[PDB]
């Protein structure tokens, strides 16, 4: 798809068997998603934002349903208040801003 | 220009008369620089990031050069770790996400 900014960029996904609405977020680097379980071993890991850090749980190799793509990518999992799509997931979608 | 989102989308701009790199964010509502000054009235602001919240001077009315365009809009100012371009900004250019 093509979109404009006008709204909140959602878009629906299905991670880990899971459907969630995530913002595709061309500032943020990593993919964050709150409230999914995915199995498994894991790495800690915190990132930062405006307000301060976030904890984290970084999951490898991770199933994401996107955009018509099935990708398999890095999700990290802890309380954000919205769930992002970042630039390590939308690169494999190839992904583009116009300007 | 089009860019793919390989590396972070940092854009130079021109904010009150000062010159800033930000990174074009299509998950920020609004735009944030750090260290600049801006004259006149503001109100004050909060923004809730993935940390919780910033607090900001909110700045109506504020010349922004970008991606050869002259805008005018709101400027957040405050401690954010990287300046941003959101989507008060980006809608002004007829910015598009392509996915
Ligand atoms: C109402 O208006 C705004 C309200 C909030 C923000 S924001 O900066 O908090 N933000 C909101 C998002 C989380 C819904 C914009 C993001 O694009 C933000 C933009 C950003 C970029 C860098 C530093 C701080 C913030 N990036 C991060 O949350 O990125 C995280 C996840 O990926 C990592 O890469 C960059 C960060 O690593 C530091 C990590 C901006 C405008
Ligand atoms: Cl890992
Ligand atoms: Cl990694
Ligand atoms: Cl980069
Ligand atoms: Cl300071
Ligand atoms: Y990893
Ligand atoms: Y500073």
């Amino acid at each position: 798809p093509q979109i404009t900014l006008w709204k909140r960029p959602f878009v629906t996904v299905k991670v880990g068997g899971q459907l969630k609405e995530a913002l595709l977020d061309t500032g943020a680097d990593n993919t964050i998603f709150e409230d999914i379980n995915l199995p498994g071993r894991w790495k800690p890991k915190m990132v930062g934002g405006i307000g301060g850090f976030l904890k984290v749980r970084e999951y490898d190799q991770v199933p994401i349903e996107i955009a018509g793509h099935k990708v398999i990518g890095t999700v990290l999992v802890g309380p954000t208040p919205v769930n992002v799509i970042g630039r390590d997931t939308m690169t494999q979608i190839g992904a583009t801003l116009n300007f």
